[PDB]
């Protein structure tokens, strides 16, 4: 069984070490650092790899910066444009930075 799941468009990020944070909702603000974590595809739960959480930390929509969009592989307008679509209305989040096992 997988722990997390990212959307399959991401999945060569994190394999490639590109992407090395995800941020989420309270939903998911349990995971923390030290854990190890099986991850599947959003879209088949399909496993494709073993994540280390090595730093959990808040944020909200209004103290995103730069440096989140880039670990998360983005540009800042692309990220606030993928949480406005996943966490509707929501400005209350948190940073699970990792590394690929
Ligand atoms: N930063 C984020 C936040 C969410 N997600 C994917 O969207 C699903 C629903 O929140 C999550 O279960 C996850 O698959 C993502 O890929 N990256
Ligand atoms: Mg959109």
């Amino acid at each position: 069984p997988n722990d997390i799941t990212f959307f399959q468009r991401f999945q060569d990020d994190i394999l490639a070490g590109r992407k090395t944070i995800t941020i989420r909702d309270e939903s998911e603000s349990h995971f923390k650092t030290g854990d190890v974590l099986r991850v599947g595809r959003f879209e088949d739960d399909g496993y494709f790899c073993t994540i280390e959480v090595t730093a959990t930390s808040t944020v909200t929509l209004d103290t995103l910066t730069e440096k989140h969009a880039e670990q998360e592989n983005m540009t800042l307008t692309e990220l606030i444009k993928v949480i406005a679509d996943i966490y509707p209305g929501q400005t209350q989040f948190y940073v699970i930075e990792f590394k690929c096992l």
